[PDB]
């Protein structure tokens, strides 16, 4: 089979022409119908996943075929596999755990002691064909197709996972920033279908303020006209918000958004841009603000957002379909932001 | 009636003598027996209250009683007041709210929009009588004394919810900052009393680091010898602990316990020391982690500390008995770091 | 003014003149425009609330003027309040607690230890005029009218709560029984507008049918024609739903739903219907079932329905207004179950 | 090896001379050095577990080797375990689950739709040897020995998670039922490690009683003597508990403890005792209270008890130790309840 993958640190990805793997035990094969790109692929092509070596930190033994976001026919089974046939379209998560560890006990597969992520430190979803390690890691699909599906394994996973650490209510109001872009539309979307909170959406130009409000959000502040702290402190009656969602976070929107919090109020902070949160430390105790990590998500996290997309109350990202070859020219386009929508690519 | 009070900022408090209030509808008149002195009395005496102004920001018409750790008996009743008696022995909750705010109706009262704070912005116990707006924020003492549950009504509230957001459970670690102190002690009689957690108590000098093993710590870790995040790390086995309660934190505390941290770890800041948090933002998005603030209490709160402190499931501070003349002396006591144990004032 | 009172058990509702109270305090008078009627009031007027007695049980000291559903304008206020002007439109939650007991202090007010109840045991909207104990249990009105708010003091406030207890999120699915009548569809709307989970609603009639489907149901059944049991199954794929509201149950009911429920399902009851729960223990412990009682609901249920129908999330009931005389009249279609929607009396 | 295995049902259990098994992949063969023998066995040896046939409803394939409650050292691994080695002493949580079902994904392994449980309707340890499917089913003894951890895997498990459902805190009391008998001590020693909630135990012997107060219980009442119902009463001031937890019910305890609860008050069955809950629904909405089951267990809940365990926060049952050829003995002595301790068997 043909698979795009990361040869060399530094270089762009290398088309190669290699074994197709043959499934045992609980492992499955699908036959890759759509393959996601994002940002985070940039970031891999270089030889980081946000400031780490995939090659140091996470003992990759180059090369490895990139690819996290996964979606396919299942091509064949290993003998330990139950619920599942040749033929079903499933999509996958990819971030998987080992399963002895505290994080995986728990419910936490994700944040495994020693991660199995497709894609990233085990050959993933750039190629004809890709070995799941555990048929339990997919997701049959019956009304969404692979090329719509294969985002929600990360961008949907990723915002579903953020709404949630929001700890939101009916009596709360949440503050999504970049609330026009893919993220940002997907994160809309999930709250206001799973939260009851009364939603702001705050972006930068006018189409993107246009996109949150169609996503669903009740206000949207366009930040290059209004000042955002001024509209949320009327929006909000002076209470600020109980929650920020912060997807892809800068050093500006980490100097300005946390202002906006209520008492009690948490900043969910998503994304690797590399920048540091500076804030003061009395403000934080008097208020009992919160600011959360958040990334990717887990077995639950994943089952919920499918399910929520399976049931239409979520919509498909705008995607913009290519081919496997065009892999390092996908990447291209993010490293320069001149990416359509989500590009995945058709093996 | 005697009473100190705030007069004049910068000042020293000042002795007057004034009349004693009639209470009202669910008032209540307590006849101090303890008035607790604590370092929050040292900014309260500069007209601040963590970098605040109890004169600008929370509209106090000076002269105010300082005395927000209260305890004492009865003396007279409003006609609204059900349930208590003249005679008898109660603690006080000060964190009071006005009832109508979102943060009142939530169950936050101490987050109040429109705090009514005992001995902060209203008057306090620095005096032989005060009044306390409403009965329900009493609890009658059966097994401690006056002076022994004065400071639960500051420290005991403080540290207790602290615990609580720190989340723990047997399956986890608690790191406690300063466990040797008053505060630390607390803290760790609080967690091994109600989590079931493994606890860690970090502290400088070598009576100190006593202090929290008696306290009940399992593990104390005596920062001047041994390296504090490498004991963590190899008590933990390199997972980090699940959580960090960082009593009265300082630039010092917050920029190496943050470390320590495992992934999902919150880390909770408490006290009004004035100091930035500075911060990585990939590594708070990759583990996870969790910075999140904690001042005072609720009614739950109260309740819940009131509750262990008077079935002995947690023991009184290590108090020094002065005299209600003696409060600059006090306050001076802790501006210099010299004060023994808790010092309470008897009037 | 004019007031329709329980002056003798048994006999039907006096009409009376009596004087207008002078707001103290806290205390708010509002000037009814709308008064909500529902199946309790039939029990009111026998004496009972629920196999009760205001009189034994409750300490009523009769006469007490009916009428718990409760939305108008500010008339006047006591000198305490604050927040509120003459002539603010509101509605008003009834659920009131004393404030000192453990339900009122950890948050759950309408389980207070000697509850104010306005309209059952404390006097009501039934009247040109009613008291309100204290203004932090009202709502400013901006979107709704009277009308449109008064039954969500009592019908809203009850399901928000009902599926609250539900412990929804998008990877469950729920049924509500009798989702085709008033508080079922209620139920309906409040669960889709906050928890994002699959809605299966059950109802007898088609009309009724119809109405949950309306109202935002994602599947419904008609249990005249088709087996319930076997259509969740088929809906649920065999694991049966992780929660049932049944609304008003009864012997029926709670015979036949629990079957419904899968592993871990939490079964909510509510209403008074006398009927009692007959189940195998055996049967709850394998699945870890759950039968949960859910009566009225708590500031925070208030707050958060009340802001749910001013964003216009959420519905108003199918009303029926009527005059303060045909108050007898009203409970009277109620107890032969002629009502149309919901009525409200406008005095 | 030998192996004592049901090979007809109703018939006593046939010691059998059968293969070692030999492990692969994950699994791990572990040398029994301890085999715990329950009540539970009792209903094995019959067919049935819980009115259910391991043959009809859970697919076994007699014969079947018993013991579900299994401690030992590893004799052997397959090649994809990871963390442990030949000659590491181990307990093992049987309750195990495939991985692709809803209560996999969501972290209740134990009610998998499709259980693997060991001892039960898997070969258990009432042999030499017994074969581990997955290793991270594992925990690494250091301070208990086999015979003491053994229990940990049922009773230990068993009440953790039912002392977790009875959601405890500090301003809350507990009933354990029973608190004298083996269950019983568990539950409360565990409640006293974990909640800081007040423990109320009641039991029917002088022994017990005593027994129930040794294992930390505050209060502790003989039902033989004074009345349970008013002695709690009087001990909660008339509120009630806000918890029981039913270790074994029976007719009796079902028809009596459940007066005692409190408003929210949750009611914990566990065990599969043939009775029924008889309850009048209106009773349960009035006072939101909660029936809950709760059977095993999951993997933090395993985590959660052996990590007590091992702290020597929670202390072994008393057990009497027996030979593998005296299976059936164990099992009659449970029958005719003639047993002394927990029994365990030493291959
Ligand atoms: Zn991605
Ligand atoms: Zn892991
Ligand atoms: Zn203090
Ligand atoms: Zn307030
Ligand atoms: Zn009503
Ligand atoms: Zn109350
Ligand atoms: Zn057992
Ligand atoms: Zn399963």
């Amino acid at each position: 089979m043909r698979a795009v993958r990361l040869v060399e640190i530094g270089k762009p990805l290398s088309l190669q022409e290699i074994g197709v793997p043959k499934p045992k035990g609980p492992q499955v094969l699908i036959k890759v119908e759509a393959a996601g790109v994002c940002h985070s692929d940039v970031h891999m092509r270089q030889g980081r996943f946000g400031n780490l070596r995939i090659v140091e930190d996470l003992g990759v033994k180059l090369p490895v075929t990139l690819g996290h976001e996964i979606a396919g026919k299942i091509e064949e089974v290993g003998d330990e596999v139950v619920g599942y046939s040749k033929g079903d379209l499933v999509a996958v998560n990819p971030w998987q755990g080992e399963g002895n560890c505290y994080y995986c006990r728990i419910g936490e597969e994700h944040l495994c002691d020693s991660p199995r992520w497709l894609g990233i430190n085990f050959d993933g979803a750039y190629a004809e064909y890709v070995i799941v390690p555990h048929y339990k890691y997919m997701y049959k699909l019956r009304r969404l197709n692979a090329v719509e599906a294969a985002p929600l394994t990360c961008s949907g996973i990723t915002t579903y996972r953020a709404v949630r650490k929001a700890s939101l209510d009916p009596t709360k109001t949440l503050l999504v920033v970049g609330a026009g872009g893919g993220l940002g539309t997907m994160a809309v979307q999930i709250a206001k279908a799973v939260s009851g909170a009364t939603i702001i959406g705050v972006d930068v130009r006018e189409e993107a303020v246009e996109a949150a409000k169609r996503a669903g959000a009740d206000y949207v502040i366009n930040a290059s006209m209004q000042d955002p702290l001024a509209e949320i402190r009327r929006i909000t009656e002076s209470k600020g918000v109980d929650a920020v969602i912060d997807l892809n976070y800068s050093e500006k929107t980490l100097s300005v958004y946390p202002k906006a919090l209520a008492k009690q109020g948490k900043y969910v902070m998503v994304g690797l841009f590399g920048a540091d949160l500076h804030y003061h430390a009395p403000l934080i105790t008097l208020s009992e603000i919160q600011f959360v990590g958040s990334l990717v998500g887990n077995q639950s996290d994943f089952l919920g957002i499918m399910r929520l997309a399976e049931a239409g109350k979520v919509k498909p990202m705008i995607t913009k379909t290519m081919k496997l070859e065009e892999a390092n020219e996908a990447i291209d386009n993010l490293e320069n932001f001149k990416a359509i929508g989500r590009q995945v690519l058709i093996p």
